């Protein structure tokens, strides 16, 4: 598929910056409960427009890549995510979303 621009925003809990953390330490671990979201001191979510892409594997990849990238400048351990998609039909204006949640030590 054609590259598309990654977008991504970190929402924070609190007002404190954090120093930077290494990206490539970051943990990081699928979000599968409702629970998992208790102790995070923020959000990050990204996403991509679908265009020609074929391979939704490739764009939630490409979403974690800048999600773990994003947390990281903000200060997170450890991050859990997943991969959401449209609910209606999926187009070329479609995006592909991801919503993290990140957690210091
Ligand atoms: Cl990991």
């Amino acid at each position: 598929g054609s590259h598309m621009e990654t977008k991504g925003v970190y929402l924070p809990k609190y007002s404190a910056e954090l120093p930077p953390t290494d990206p490539s330490q970051v943990r990081v671990y699928n979000l599968q409960y409702q629970s998992d979201t208790q102790g995070n001191i923020g959000q990050v979510r990204t996403s991509t427009h679908v265009s020609n892409e074929k391979d939704f594997q490739k764009l939630c990849d490409k979403n974690l890549k800048e999600a773990i990238k994003l947390a990281a400048q903000h200060g997170a351990h450890e991050i859990k995510y997943i991969c959401l998609y449209p609910e209606g039909q999926i187009n070329e204006l479609s995006s592909v979303q991801l919503r993290g949640y990140a957690f210091r030590d």
